[PDB]
C-alpha cells in the first residue's frame, strides 16, 4: 500500500506527505511497520518534472528537518530539484516505540530482538522500495547526507548503487575495514576533546572559578548530587557531559558561557532556572533510540562492551573532575559518547538499562560496507570534510578516501559540524560545483 | 556602587556588562537590589564617542535578547548606536525572585507586598539612574521600546522626559484615560480571537476532526484529564491554552500543524511526545512574575481583578468545549490572558495561589501617565501599528494617538506582532527614516 | 470588424494597436462606435505564447498609459504577460465627443440622452467583446484596476465572471449596498480634506499670509475676481480648487508650494505667470467627460441633485473664504468633488452647463453590482487599500470588503493615491506575491 | 544688502534660499536688481564644512531646476558637495519681466535700451558677487554648466579665473575667434536637421502621408490657416517649427508620434485636442526672453542681422513645404532657429516686435571670450561632447578645443544633447573621474 495526502503551504513553499507499509525484517513476510516522507517544491513548480532529491537526517533517531519557511539550504536545493525528507524507521512519524500504552515488550530479551531490525542496512533496503514507486519512471535519484547520514550513504555505495545519479556528503565519512572501529574512533575522540575545552578557557578565562566552585558545591551536597525537578540526579559526573552539544554546536561556546552566569541564587543555593535549564538542555526524552544504538554503528562482527568507558580510565588523570579540583586544575567537558552509569542519572533512560545491556554484548551482527565494490565504483561522490571536528578525526577520514576510486574531496577549517544547518547555502553550490564539472580537478 | 567586566567577543560583536545596586523603593534609604546591563558594539569600535540606544525588552516579566551572532536589528543598530540591552527588575540576571533556597517571604502578604514594587513607572526611574551614571556626560539618549516596553515609554515621555533624544515604539501603545482599562481590552480580544481561529481552520481543513476527537477523549478520561510527566494535569481548558503563542506568533500556525500530527501513539493512547511536547510549550517555570503581575499594567485605581474570567461568560457559547463538541463546531484555541483554574493545573503556578488573589484585590495602585504633560510634547515619537493584531486592539491603539502632540506612526497588515524579531532590519530603517527627516511629513 | 497594426518599437519595448467596431448600445443593432487598444510585449516575445493582462485606466474620461521608455510597473509586468492597454469609449481615441466640426447635438436633451451610454457596465461589455477575438483559445484572462478600474472591476465580478482567472485593484473599492451613495463619500469626504490642510500648512508655515493676501487682493477686485488670458475669471471659489491635484498627488505639496511663490509681478498686480499656470492647472478642456459623469458613478438607482453642492452648506462655517480672512483663520483648499457654479467660472465648461442639469435631474440609472453572487465568488482577488486617502474613504472599504467572499488585501499608510504609477514597481509584485500563493494566509 | 531664509524639507533633501541685491550696470551705482539662489545638502549635513558647487542652467532666459525628490544628478552630486542653484538675472525668481501693469517701456527703444545688460558676461559678475559673501572664507569653487552654461563657463575662464578650482561643460562648447560665428552655425545646423528628418521617417514609415495631408488641409484653408484658442494661427511654417524640440530631445521622436495620432476629429475637422497641445508644445509665453536674445550670444562687436532667415534662403529647394507636397517629397522639420514671421503668428511675443528689431539692428556688443588667455589656462577643464548633436556643430567644437591649454573631452553617440537629465549619474561620474584623476590621460 502506498497513500498520499493534499498540498499545503508555507512561506514561498508547497508540501506534501506520502506514507509506505513495508517489512519490518526482510525474508520473510511479517510483521509490517510504516514509514513516512515529505516532497518539497517551489511556489509555481507542483506538477513540473524535474530530478528528485533524497535527504538523510544526522543521527541514529531524530526526525527530519520540519520547515516552517523558506531558509538555508532547503531554498536552495528546491529552486533545481524536489527535496524529499524522510523520516528513518523507529523515529518521527516513520513508527517510533509505543508509551502510555506501556511498552508491549514484556521482557528485555524480546525489546533486544526488536531493536536490532534498526540498523542502516534496512534504512538502505527501505529507500529503495521508496523510490521505485515514487519516481515516475524508476529513473536514478541524487542523495544528501549529514553526519550519520553518510554512513547510510556508503553503505548505499556498497549495496544496490543502480539507483544513485551522484552522491553528496556532509562530515560524515565513516572509518571501514575493521570488525569494531570503536575503540580506535573513541582513542582519537578523547585527544581532540582536551584542545577543545583549552579554546574554551582561553576565550572566557572567568568561567575556570564559577566550574571549580560548582564542582565542590555537587561533592560535598549529601547525596553526592542534588535532585531535579523530574527526579533525575545532577552529579559531577553529570555536569561533564554538560558541554556534549555545548562544545561542538556552531554556537555552543556563546550558549554555555550565559548558562553560567545563572547558577547561585540571589542572597547560598543552585539556582531553580539552572536545574530546569540543565534538565531541559539534552533529547534522551524526546529521542530514546540515540543512548541505545549508538556503539552498534560501528560493529560488523565481534562486538565490544561499553568502549567509551574502557577508553576514558586511559585517560584518568586528566578527566577526573574530582582529581581537577584537587590538583587546582580546569576541569574538562566531553562529547558524542556514552557511559553505563548514564542510564541510572537520566529519569529517560531508567527502563532501558537491561535492554542496553542484551545488546552491548551482542556478537555477530551483520556486515554494512564491502571494500571490494568501493575500490571499483563509477558513481561521481563529493565530501565536504571539517579539519578540525570533535565528532569524526581526520586522519581515519583521509586514509578512508584512500579506499573510493572517484572521491572528490575539500578539507576547511571554517567550519564546526552543524555546518549545513548554519551557513548551509554555500555548502551546496560548492559540492554541487564539483559533481556538475564548473570546477574541473587541479 | 557600580562595577564594570572586561570586553569579549561573538561573531562579529563586542560585548560588556555593567551592575548597579539600587533602592527597592525610591522613597526610602533601604532595601536595595542590584541591576544589570550589557553594552555592544561593532568591532574595534570600543573607544569611539557615539550615540547611546538603549532597548526595553517588552516580555511583562522576561529577560534579554542574549545574542549569539550579529542578525537582524542588533546588526543594524550597531552601525550608528552604542546599544544597551537591560534585564529589567526582578528578572533576569537582575535580581529574580528567590527560591531553591526555600522562599524567604513567611506568607502571600509579605510575598504580596513584595511584588507591588515592580510596576513600570520603578523601571523609568531605575533606567534614568543607569543614564547619568552611564552616558559620558549624562546627556540624552533614544529608547526603542517591543510591546510591553512601549508601556514603559510612555511613562518616560510622562515623567522625566528631558533625558530622551527622540522615541522608537513597535506594537506598544497603551489605552489611556481610566482608572482600570483591562475590561475593555478583553472586551475586544475575544472579537480578534476568533477571527484568528477561523484563518487556521481555513489554512489546515483536516485539523478541525483531530481536535474534536481529542477533546472527547479528554472529557470521557478519569476526572476529565490525564497527568503530564510533571505531575500536572493535562484537561480542555489547558487545550485551549495551547494556542496563546501559536496564534499570534510569526511561525505560530505552522508550528501548531507539526505539533498536531503527534497525538496518538502507534498501534489507544495520548503519545508520551505530546505530552512532553505540551509541558514544554509555555515558560510559567522560567518566568513566574509574568503570570502574576499581568492584569496589574492595565490598573490605575480600582483594579476590580480577573476580568478576563469575567469577560468569557459573555462568549461562553461559543468558546465552551464541550457544546463545540455536542453541537459539532470547530472548537476555538484562546489569546494572551491567564484565568483563576490556571493556578490549579499548571504545577509551577501552585504555590502563587494565595498571593496571586491579594494582587486581584489591591485597589489603590499608582497612575502611570499624565495626559497633561502629553498633549504638549517637544520629543519626537515615531510607532509601527499592526493592524491585525491580536495582542493589543487597533481601535484604542489609533484613538491613543490623537492625546501625543508630536506623534508619527504607520499603520500596516504586513507583520504579525512578533515583527521586530523577524525582518527586524528593514523596520529600524524605516522609524528612523521617519525621525532623522528622509521622509517628510505628507 | 477588427483590424490590426504593423509592430513598432520603443526603448525596450514593442507595440501594436488593434481597433473594433462595437454597438453603442446592446439590446439594439445601431449606431455602431470604435473602440481601440494596444497590445505591449518584450523585445524579443512578439510571436511567444503567454497569459494576457488587461489594464483599466483609473478616471472616468480618462486617456490610456502612452508609454516612451520601458520604465515603471509596464516593465516589470512585460516579464510574465503580454498587457493589453485600453482606451475606454467615449475618451483617447475610443471617439470622444466632437468639437471641431460644431457642437452638433441639436439640443441639449440630445446630448444627454447620449452620454448616459458611457457608464462602467457598457465598458466591461465591451471587454468581453474583445477577449473573445484578441486571445487566441479564448482562454480566461487577468486584470488590473487602478482607481476607477476598482469600480469597473467589481462590476466584472458581478456579471459575467467566467473571463477572469485573477482580479488586481489599487484604490478602488467602491461602497455598495444603496440606491445613492454619493452624500455618505462627500460627508466622509470633508472630514479628511481638512486633515490634509493641516499637514500642509504644518509643513509651510509662511503660506498662511500668502494666501490670506492673495484672497483680499481677488475681494476688493471688480467683479470679485480677475479675467484670465482665455477668457474665464478667477475668483476666491476658484482658487479653493487648487488643491484638487495639489493635496492628492505623490509631488502634491511641493507643486502647489512653488507655484505660490510667483503670484506678484515685482516692483502691484497678479503675476502674468501664475495666472498663465493656473489656467493650466486643471484637465477640463482635454476631459470634459471627467466634469459631467463624476456624481452618477454612484448613483445605483435613485438620483442625486448635487450632492457635494449640499453637503458643503454643513461645513461651511469653516470652508467660506471671506469667514477664514475676517476671522485671520487659515483658508481651506477643497478636492476631488465638482459644484454648479464650476460650469460659469471655466472657459471649457461653458457649453455643457444644460447638459449637466439633465444628468443631475434622471433617476433610475441601470444598477452596477450584484451583491448575491459577490457573496458566493470564487474568483481570486487581491487589493491594496490606503489607509490616510482623501479619494476614498477607508471606513466604507473596510466594511464592503466585508461581502466578497474571498478576497485578501493590505492596508498601509506609506503610499498616497497615485502609488501605482509612483514608485509603483514593488505593488504588482506584493500583490501578485499573494495570488499566487508565495505570501500564505497567516 | 544679503538675506536668508529658514531651512526647509523635500524627500532626502534640506533646502534653503538666499537673496542679493546687484547693480544693474556694474560701471554705475544704480540702478539695483534682486538676484536669488537656493542651497542644497543631504540629510543632517546641513553644518558640515565641504566644497561648493554651482549649477549653471542650459539656455537664455530659463529657470534653475527646482527639484521635488532626491533622483538624478543631484542626488549624486549632494554626495559630496554643498550645491547652489542659481535663477539667472532676467529670469526665473530674479527680477523676471512685468505684464498686468502692461509694461513700463513706453516705447520699444527703452526696452531695448534696457535688455542688453541680460548677456553672459553679466551673469560672471553676478557670480563672483556671490561667492565671496556666499562661500565661508572666500575660497574657489566649481563650477557645472549645461548648453548655454557651457558659454558662460568660457566667459569665466576668459575673466576672473582665479574664483575655479575646476570647469564641468556638457554639451556646451561655443565656436570662437570671429566677430560674428551666427552664419557659420546655422550654416552647419540645416546639414544635421536633413538627418534627423531622415531618421524619423525611417522609424515611422505612415507618418508620410498624415504630414502631407495636414499641410494640404492648413493650405487649402482661408487666410493663413486655423485659429488657435489663444488668438494665434496655425500655418504650415508654424508646422514646420513643431519639431524643435520634437528631433532634439532625448524621448522626442515617439512624444511627436503619438501627438500625429490626434489630428482628425471623428466622424473632416482638426480636431479640438491637437489644437490645444499644439498651443502647449513650447515656452515663448513663459520665458519670452529665450526669442529675443537667441541670436545675439554669438555676437561680438558685429550684427546679429536675422542670420537663420538669410540661411534659409540657399536650402529652401527643400524645406518650402508647398514645394514638398506638390513633389510629393516628405515635408521636413526643423529646430533651434528663430524667423522675423515668428513674432506676427505667436501671440506671446506680439508686443516685443518693435524691440526685436532694434536688437537686430544693433553694432558695438561688448566682446565675451579672451583667447590669448585660453591659450595659456591652468584651471583644470573637463567637457562632455555628443557626436550626432543638432544643437552645436562638433566639427566647430572639436577645432575650438584645440585653443584652451588643458582640455580634455570625452566623444559619444550614446546620448541626446539632454543626456544630463536622464544619464545624470554616470556623467557626473564619468567627468569627476577624468577632472580626479582615476583615469589618467592615454
Amino acid at each position: 500500500e502506498h497513500v498520499t495526502g493534499k498540498w499545503f503551504s508555507v512561506p514561498e513553499l508547497r508540501l506534501r506527505d506520502h506514507r509506505f507499509i513495508v517489512p519490518l525484517d526482510y525474508s520473510k513476510s511479517s510483521p509490517k511497520i510504516t514509514v513516512f516522507a515529505r516532497e518539497i517544491v517551489a511556489v509555481g513548480k507542483e506538477e513540473q518534472a524535474m530530478p528528485y532529491l533524497l535527504y538523510l537526517q544526522g543521527g541514529p533517531g531524530f526526525e527530519g528537518p520540519r520547515p516552517s519557511e523558506a531558509s538555508g539550504w532547503i531554498q536552495r536545493a528546491c529552486e533545481e530539484f524536489r527535496v524529499v525528507l524522510l523520516d528513518q524507521r523507529g523515529t518521527g512519524l516513520s513508527t517510533p516505540l509505543i508509551c502510555s500504552s506501556m511498552l508491549q515488550f514484556k521482557s528485555a530479551k524480546e525489546l533486544a530482538d526488536y531493536l536490532v531490525h534498526f540498523r542502516a542496512d534496512n534504512i538502505v533496503k527501505d529507500a529503495e522500495f521508496i523510490r521505485v514507486r515514487l519516481v515516475p519512471k524508476a529513473d536514478p535519484w541524487t542523495i544528501l547526507g549529514q553526519s550519520f547520514g553518510g554512513f547510510c550513504a556508503l553503505t548505499y555505495l556498497s549495496f544496490a548503487p543502480e539507483g544513485l545519479k551522484q552522491v553528496l556528503i556532509t562530515g560524515g565519512i565513516p572509518p571501514i575495514g575493521k570488525a569494531c572501529t570503536a575503540d580506535d574512533v573513541y582513542e582519537a575522540g578523547f585527544e581532540q576533546v582536551a584542545r577543545q575545552n583549552e579554546k574554551y578557557y582561553k576565550r572566557f578565562p572567568q568561567d575556570i572559578e564559577i566550574v571549580r566552585e560548582l564542582v565542590n558545591y555537587l561533592a560535598e551536597s549529601e547525596g553526592g548530587g542534588v535532585p531535579l525537578p523530574s527526579g533525575g540526579i545532577l552529579t559531577p559526573k553529570g555536569l561533564q557531559t554538560l558541554g556534549l552539544s555545548g562544545l561542538g554546536s556552531s554556537t555552543g561556546f556563546e550558549r554555555l558561557h550565559y548558562m553560567l552566569e545563572r547558577v547561585w541564587d540571589p542572597i547560598k543555593c543552585i539556582s531553580q532556572f539552572f536545574l530546569n535549564a540543565f534538565e531541559s538542555w539534552h533529547s534522551f526524552d524526546a529521542n530514546p533510540l540515540y543512548a541505545l544504538l549508538h556503539e552498534a554503528i560501528y560493529c560488523e562482527g565481534a562486538s565490544s562492551g561499553w568502549s567509551a568507558h574502557r577508553l576514558r580510565d586511559k585517560y584518568e588523570y586528566k578527566f577526573d573532575a574530582m582529581k581537577a579540583v584537587k590538583e587546582s586544575q580546569p576541569v574538562l567537558f566531553t562529547g558524542e559518547m556514552i557511559f553505563p552509569w548514564m542510564f541510572d542519572e537520566i529519569h529517560a533512560l531508567k527502563p532501558f538499562k537491561a535492554a542496553a545491556d542484551l545488546l552491548a554484548k551482542k556478537e555477530d551482527w551483520p556486515p554494512l560496507y564491502d571494500v571490494p565494490r568501493l575500490q571499483n565504483n563509477k558513481v561521481p561522490v563529493a565530501a565536504a570534510v571539517y579539519y578540525e571536528d570533535m565528532y569524526v578525526n581526520f586522519k581515519l577520514v583521509t586514509e578512508t578516501a584512500s579506499h573510493i576510486s572517484g572521491i572528490r574531496l575539500w578539507v576547511t577549517n571554517e567550519f564546526m559540524h552543524s555546518g549545513l544547518r548554519d551557513a548551509g547555502r554555500q555548502i551546496i553550490d560548492h559540492l554541487l560545483g564539483m559533481i556538475n564539472g564548473k570546477k574541473p580537478l587541479f
